[PDB]
């Protein structure tokens, strides 16, 4: 059985840049550190920071004060924002640099009282922050999901909108949602294309890569990560049997039972020592040696904050 | 006499990249290592590339065959690239990640055989690599520098017209040309603002707030320097003497004579040490401590290519 292996796969630089900010604000200043939300959406990082003493909480209102607090790399909203700065806290910003980007736009547009559009997921804590930025009661800010959400969708001045998108969705589906809404308003702005970050577009590109060779793709990821649902649902619907999974053990024999070919990629939130595991266990399965695709290098790297280095 | 000193300032995260891919290429092959255009605008960093190997050339037909190439920071046309890819020779290529984004762009509409307009200086390599990104008959490339430009541009179809701009350029001129082009090409598409990078937006809103404290600023960054000159500029612009210098070897008396404050800042393409000398020679005529102000993090790096680690 022939292993191979995506590339690019796993750690974005906004997430490698998160992690070590907790890792490293523990270091610094030692247990317990606050971090609002999973840093990243990802079990395994998760539990081995919450295993060093950082303690994830829900709402602000749980931090003593005096703490040090991280936000998660989805960002927040500036509700959120502004009472942690209010509050007598430390904070540091774990945001990715790719999705402060999209804020500012929005609070550009909230500044001006003009209506925005975002293309998300409802519920997702990125989508959650990014409509956060918007507070002008005489624009507005609108969420659609699909082509069928444009349809349906009114707004006051259609001659003053733009749109922003959430940084881990379908570039497929995310380009029939933008053909809908210039159709639908002629003259709504945006970026040249969207705003679904580098990382995001090049795993789904190797993925696609991927899925052409393998029978199987497996996906290592948290059910609650985004991208990392993108690639599992890109590899299914060209055809091929695809599996999100934490870890090795949530491999099944029958899975790869007498399959050829298996591919293996992971989440820009999952770290490497997974993918290692994966591929010991299907080595221990009849896989021989991983062999990885050539693909599109990166050379994007987000510094943590000067304070904690 | 205060000295002040511009946050942020100096070294660019494309400028590091390039410089070390020259560096490395020498360590790992020896010398001579050729490099289309100085690597970076900065006499200091050419000349002793230059001492240690390096050899600039502006064309291909300048290097002989069998040698190594690397194309500057600041990008080469296609015709280039080709030419040196029909060439005998091992390629490699520092042009910085946000001037390639830009190229992209203009393949795309050269491809598509639709008009693209680019805002930017005539002559500079930046601008003769990017427009040499363009390459269909029956759309046009076309180069403004200013809204007069603009007043004056025909078009063969303005219903399919899209921009981009150099990346070194004044964020407050670029403003004004980009107005002209929306009011001259209503159906004319664009980024949300332009394609001036991080570094110039940072470094100009630096010397901006740098210049409201000092009487006189001092700009490290050669003559060719095309984001230095910006800087200088802006500070004229002010009403404060501004000047561009390689090295505290430029600085005459007379500019800071009887001066209660003077500012310094530094070009993307200016090291530090530079920076560190005019430092020096400003307390050899009477300043202080240097005191930084306060300023934009920026934590952006571009990693080297692994062919070149
Ligand atoms: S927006 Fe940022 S943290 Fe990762 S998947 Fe994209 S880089
Ligand atoms: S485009 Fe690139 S090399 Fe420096 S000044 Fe801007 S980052």
């Amino acid at each position: 059985m022939q292993i191979l292996l995506a590339n690019p796969r796993g750690f974005c630089a906004g997430v490698d840049r998160a992690i070590s900010i907790v890792e490293n604000a523990l270091a610094i200043y030692g247990a317990p550190i606050y971090v609002r939300h999973e840093v990243v959406h990802n079990r395994y990082v998760v539990d081995s920071l919450r295993e060093r003493g950082a303690i994830f909480i829900e709402q602000i209102s749980e931090v003593p004060d005096g703490a040090i607090l991280i936000f998660s790399a989805h960002g927040v909203s500036q509700a959120v924002r502004n009472e942690a700065k209010s509050r007598d806290l430390t904070v540091f910003d774990a945001t990715c640099p790719l999705v402060t980007k999209v804020h500012m736009e929005v609070a550009r547009a909230s500044r001006r009282g003009e209506e925005s559009i975002l293309i998300g997921h409802a519920g997702h804590p990125e989508v959650e922050g990014t409509m956060g930025q918007y507070s002008n009661p005489e624009g507005g800010m609108y969420l659609v999901e699909s082509p069928d959400d444009v349809w349906k969708l009114t707004v006051k001045n259609e001659e003053k909108l733009s749109f922003m998108t959430q940084t881990t969705l379908s570039v497929d589906d995310t380009s029939d949602v933008i053909d809908a809404l210039r159709k639908r308003f002629p003259k709504i702005v945006g970026p040249r294309k969207d705003d679904i970050c580098y990382a995001t577009t090049n795993r789904q590109e190797a993925v696609r890569a991927l899925a052409e060779q393998a029978e199987v793709v497996l996906v290592v990821g948290s059910k609650n990560s985004s991208n990392s649902n993108r690639l599992a649902e890109l590899a299914q619907r060209m055809g091929k049997r695809a599996f999100l999974i934490d870890d090795a053990k949530d491999i099944q024999e029958e899975w790869v039972k007498e399959v050829k070919c298996v591919g293996v990629t992971a989440g820009a939130s999952a770290p490497d020592i997974l993918v290692q595991n994966v591929v010991a266990r299907l080595q221990q399965l009849g896989g021989g040696e991983a062999i990885p695709l050539e693909g599109r290098e990166e050379n994007i790297v987000f510094e943590v904050p000067k304070e904690l280095r």
